C-alpha cells in the first residue's frame, strides 16, 4: 500500500476533498508529495475535531453537546479556518476581527475561540513537540495567537500550558492520532511518515 493509497482509505472523502483542495491552493501535488497529503488531513481532521460539539448557549457560556440534535441550532464555540481557501480565510478572520474587537493576526490561524476571544494555531507532529512548538511561535511572531500542538505519542504542548478544552475533547483528538499512528505501521508506512516531516 502506498500512502496515497492509505490516506483515501484511512480519511473521510470529505476531508480528503478538502485536503486535496488546500493543497493545490497552497501549490503541492497530492499525487507527488504522499506524505504531506497524510499530514494535511490529518491536521484538518484535528481542527474539525477539536470544534465538535462546543458551543456557545444564548446566555453567553461555553457549553458541550455531544447528541446530533436536529434542534441544536447553537452558535460554534470556535469558527474553523483551516480548510477555506485563502479568499474566504480572510473573509472569516475579517468577520471575527469585526464581531468580537480582537487584534487581526497577520498570517491565518486554524480556528478562533469565541469563548476565549482567541486565534488558536494547531500543530500536529511527528516530530518533538517543544521543538514544533518553537517553530511554530517563531514563525507567527504575532504573540496573541494562541499554540496548541499535538504529536502522534499523545503529547501535548500549549501557549502558557492552556490547552482551552477539557480533558476529554482532547483525548478524543489523541485517540484519533493514536489510531491513524497503528494503522501506518500495520502497513508499514509509518517509518517513511515520520522521517518525513520537515521544519
Ligand atoms: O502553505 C502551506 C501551508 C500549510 N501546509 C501544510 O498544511 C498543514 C497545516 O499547516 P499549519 O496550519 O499548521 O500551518 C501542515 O501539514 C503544513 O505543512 C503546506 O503544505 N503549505
Ligand atoms: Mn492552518
Ligand atoms: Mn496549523
Amino acid at each position: 500500500m502506498a500512502m496515497e493509497d492509505f490516506v483515501r482509505q484511512c480519511f473521510n472523502p470529505m476531508i480528503v476533498e478538502l485536503a486535496e483542495k488546500a493543497m493545490k491552493e497552497y501549490g503541492e501535488d497530492p499525487k507527488i508529495e504522499t506524505n504531506k497529503f497524510a499530514a494535511i488531513c490529518t491536521h484538518l481532521e484535528v481542527c474539525f475535531m477539536y470544534s465538535d460539539f462546543h458551543f456557545i448557549d444564548e446566555r453567553g457560556e461555553s457549553i458541550i453537546v455531544e447528541s446530533g440534535d436536529p434542534n441544536a441550532l447553537l452558535k460554534h464555540r470556535f469558527e474553523i479556518i483551516e480548510g477555506r481557501d485563502r479568499i474566504m480565510a480572510w473573509t472569516v478572520v475579517n468577520s471575527i476581527c469585526n464581531t468580537t474587537g480582537v487584534e487581526k493576526p497577520k498570517f491565518l490561524p486554524d480556528l478562533y475561540d469565541y469563548k476565549e476571544n482567541r486565534f488558536i494555531e494547531i500543530g500536529v507532529t511527528r516530530r518533538e513537540v517543544h521543538i514544533y512548538y518553537l517553530e511554530k511561535a517563531n514563525k507567527i511572531k504575532s504573540e496573541k495567537t494562541h499554540i496548541h500542538i499535538f504529536s502522534f505519542t499523545g503529547e501535548e504542548m500549549a501557549t502558557k500550558a492552556d490547552y482551552t478544552l477539557d480533558e476529554e475533547s482532547r483525548a478524543r483528538i489523541k485517540t484519533r492520532l493514536f489510531t491513524i499512528r497503528q494503522e501506518m505501521a500495520s502497513r508499514s508506512l509509518w517509518d517513511s511518515f515520520r522521517q518525513s516531516e520537515r521544519g
